[PDB]
């Protein structure tokens, strides 16, 4: 059986070949390069977790790439027609959606010695250094879905001298339509330091060229 707050994927049709385990509210994105990650068949998905695929991430294209949300509880037992996959995101039945940040030293030599802690609206403050897969930030349905959600955000050192890097604000939001993610950025909140660029859809990269 599938846990009611956990999740497991199959590798053969009908729950058949290899067997996987997942923990909820976690972020995995393989890349097209590990044919591990076309071994996806099958999966199976508890009640309180939701699970969310992606083939296809773009942030231009017209065309809709392949997305499908997987239902908060159900078994997949032949779903080929979502086109494989690249990317699953898994949710404690408690986030919409999430999203995907990590910093990257471009100062900096060892790159472990910044810490990024950044707050959406009203959610709790997580705090990643370089040294992490892209924490995951937690964010709701918000409401209208299309609407924007202030951030503020921190840069700090982990050490001495524990100076502030950055000390400014970031608007995100999402397309509620192929589960497309987008960053809003504008001199009136964004700093002037650090920038940062989609590096896939769910999945943003921070680059700090300054040392404040």
């Amino acid at each position: 059986s599938v846990d009611a707050n956990k999740v497991k994927f199959f590798f053969g049709k009908n729950c058949t070949g290899e067997s996987f385990e997942y923990n909820k509210g976690e972020t995995v994105r393989f890349n097209n390069g590990d044919k591990w990650n076309d071994k996806f068949m099958s999966c199976l998905v508890g009640s309180n977790v939701r699970c969310n695929i992606w083939e296809h991430n773009e942030i231009d294209t017209p065309t809709p790439g392949k997305f499908q949300e997987l239902a908060q509880g159900s078994t997949n037992n032949d779903l080929t027609s979502i086109n494989g996959l690249s990317k699953f995101q898994v949710l404690p039945g408690a986030f919409q959606w999430a999203v995907d940040v990590k910093i990257v030293n471009k100062v900096n030599s060892t790159a472990g010695s910044y810490e990024m802690t950044i707050t959406p609206y009203q959610v709790d403050k997580v705090a990643c250094k370089d040294g992490d897969d892209f924490v995951q930030l937690p964010i709701p349905k918000l409401t209208p879905p299309d609407s924007e959600i202030v951030s503020h955000l921190t840069v700090r050192q982990t050490h001495t001298p524990y100076d502030y890097v950055v000390n400014g604000s970031v608007y995100f939001k999402y397309s509620p339509t192929t589960g497309q993610v987008t960053v809003i950025k504008k001199d009136e909140t964004f700093p002037k330091n650090m920038t940062v660029t989609q590096d896939d859809n769910t999945s943003f990269i921070f680059n700090l060229n300054s040392e404040k």
